[PDB]
């Protein structure tokens, strides 16, 4: 591990996302700051809300600049553009002036009980709101400093329900800014191209369930997309796709009959402590494109990242979780819980993602999850999804 | 002898299908529903799907009966999931009467449904051997037959256009006919020749001999029916044992030698256009396929012209050149007699009697030089040699 200074510098979980500590203005005023790679602005609660114990004051910031532009993100929040100096206290020892969207109303986005007072993308300029002139955090500090264009994160889930007072005393990963920690991950690191620059895009061509091949035709699996999103809890699969998983999923799972408000991620199942069925549940493998011609690799998870741990509606002594696997319109989503599996790798510079099996992903003792390669896979350029 | 409220109808094109208006409940719901010979379940879209602008509404209908058992169907060329139920079914331009039947109603699917084809269900109409699940879900054509007096016995003349249809054309025109329980002579010419069915699951026949422009493929008869020969007007394409298919599309390649075609045109994927009018029927061979008839030892034949194996589809530029595509191609399922091939002959599907007749199409596309035919009697021998076991 080279960077000590910023591992574990992340809290949080996959329901309400991860967050690092950061300093705006000048004086700084700390805020914590939700973690997203599948968005590209760096926006902070301006204003009293509800859910919000503190937040930006533009007035008090002698370095604050206003860029006299408004901006309104739907998902829902609205602010007021403008430029200040901004730090990373568990991060690289740089201060950058970065653009900052200073959010003077929302709906819906402030999580009561999430902790972070707001949001930074870290992916590319061309989904940027309003447009792509304004430029992401990250090319900002990459252009003002010398810190390398990659970052990394390891997201740790717990494997078990945080409760609030728990969760602002967890460590709940690292996100390395300008590198890769080599005490983050076991294995070796394989590597996806980054299809295009705007979300983190990449190509999946081919699926398992506990090793049986989804066979669906691969442009099924990145359609209309696949991307790497933190900002997001489940894992979620295009319609077809997500249809066709979650029945080969019920039929591996089959000696236990669970309510179909299970499958559809609405409702919790609980076991009684310490007997989670984990071993009736399948792991599943996700191929991705490799950087060699006609190769690929593959990722597996286990039903302990798939199933989200969550606190019994009765609290009671029970061991519960609901299903985090979603059906999408939008293409595939590889949220948090499947980031919880692995440590990822951001590498902008040579416009790769790397992924190696976490350090802290839960798991038994009888699997665990894998980055495993190479595999021959023949016409992958196919599997990507054109309008 | 004449069937006129059956006469024209059904809408549609070898492409996409020929269906008939059905109503499926309590109050009469209308869906426009797939003919098909090739499968045996009744089943009908039940939710909302963007190629589909209207679906059976079992909450609607007070006389649905939920069977609460499931059905799934995968097809390479399409794949639905559903639930099983009962309810009341008609057919407005059929016999005056309604059946209480099975059916399937679609809550997924996978490329079942195809934009702009103007069907939301699909009704097969062979037997109930190859229902799904099992044979014990009595299909739609045996349930009218135990319920009403309707003969065990159906035609089906498909009438393609010979020209593209656009998306407005194909929903005023009609597309050819359906009678329930009957024979319509206005709707063939000559005389019909039976062929029995072999077995009563598909519609499956028997074909002993194969020419293309008279010369004899000459490949042994079993090849031809491997691994069964069936009639299905729920599929496109004449599809041929990848054996027979490469034989035939190299003697067709040969037939047809003072024209060349890109390899994509022969895999049946890519189009090939001529000035408008010019489209040169006459340098493409005939194909006959010779069916065994109901005497011993005793055969006829059934001739095609260019005119059905040869697709009519719009040319991606909308100019007006004539444009095709080449509708014959490789099966690993038997020999297909499908959509194109139908279109050349008015099609009796004879349950009653356990025989398939063919006779010519009286709206067959032809022109001044060749029309298809039926014809016979041939004398053959050990045509039971044909069939594979
Ligand atoms: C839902 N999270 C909050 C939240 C609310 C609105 C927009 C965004 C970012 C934009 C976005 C929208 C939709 C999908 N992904 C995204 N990155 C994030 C919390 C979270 C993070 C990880 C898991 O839970
Ligand atoms: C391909 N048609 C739709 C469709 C799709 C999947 C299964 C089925 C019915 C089962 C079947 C499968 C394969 C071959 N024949 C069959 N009857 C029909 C449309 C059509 C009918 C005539 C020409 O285009």
């Amino acid at each position: 591990g080279s960077f000590v200074e910023m591992v574990d510098n992340l809290r949080g979980k996959s329901g309400q996302g991860y967050y690092v500590e950061m300093t705006v203005g000048s004086p700084p005023q700390t805020l914590n700051i939700l973690v997203d790679t599948g968005s590209s602005n760096f926006a902070v609660g301006a204003a009293p809300h509800p859910f919000l114990h503190r937040y930006y004051q533009r007035q008090l910031s002698s370095t604050y600049r206003d860029l006299r532009k408004g901006v309104y993100v739907p998902y829902k929040w609205e602010g007021e553009l403008g430029t200040d100096l901004v730090s990373i206290p568990h991060g690289p020892n740089v201060t950058v002036r970065a653009n900052i969207a200073a959010i003077t109303e929302s709906d819906k986005f402030f999580i009561n009980g999430s902790n972070w007072e707001g949001i930074l993308g870290l992916a590319y300029a061309e989904i940027a709101r309003p447009d792509d002139s304004l430029e992401p955090f990250f090319d900002s500090l990459v252009k003002q400093t010398h810190v390398p264009n990659l970052f990394s994160l390891q997201l740790c889930g717990a494997g078990f329900p945080l409760n609030q007072s728990e969760v602002l005393a967890s460590v709940g990963g690292s996100m390395i800014i300008g590198g890769i920690d080599h005490s983050l991950y076991t294995g070796s690191l394989w590597y996806t191209p980054i299809r295009r620059e705007w979300y983190y895009e990449v190509i999946i061509v081919r699926v398992e369930i506990n090793g049986q091949d989804l066979k669906m035709d691969c442009k099924e699996y990145n359609y209309d997309k696949s991307i790497v999103d933190s900002g997001t809890t489940n894992l979620r699969l295009p319609k077809k796709v997500f249809e066709a998983a979650v029945k080969s999923i019920k039929a591996a799972s089959s000696t236990e009959k669970f309510p179909d408000g299970f499958w559809l991620g609405e409702q919790l199942v609980c076991w009684q402590a310490g007997t989670t069925p984990w071993n009736i549940f399948p792991v599943i493998s996700l191929y991705l494109m490799g950087e060699v011609t006609n190769q690929s690799f593959r990722i597996t998870i286990l039903p302990q990242q798939y199933l989200r741990p969550v606190e019994d509606v009765a609290t009671s002594q029970d061991d519960c979780y609901k299903f985090a696997i979603s059906q999408s319109s939008t293409g595939t989503v590889m949220g948090a819980v499947i980031m919880e599996g692995f440590y990822v790798v951001f590498d902008r510079a040579r416009k790769r993602i790397g992924f190696a099996v976490s350090a802290c992903h839960v798991h038994d003792e009888f699997r665990t999850a894998a980055v495993e390669g190479p595999f021959v896979t023949l016409d992958m350029e196919d599997c990507g999804y054109n309008i």
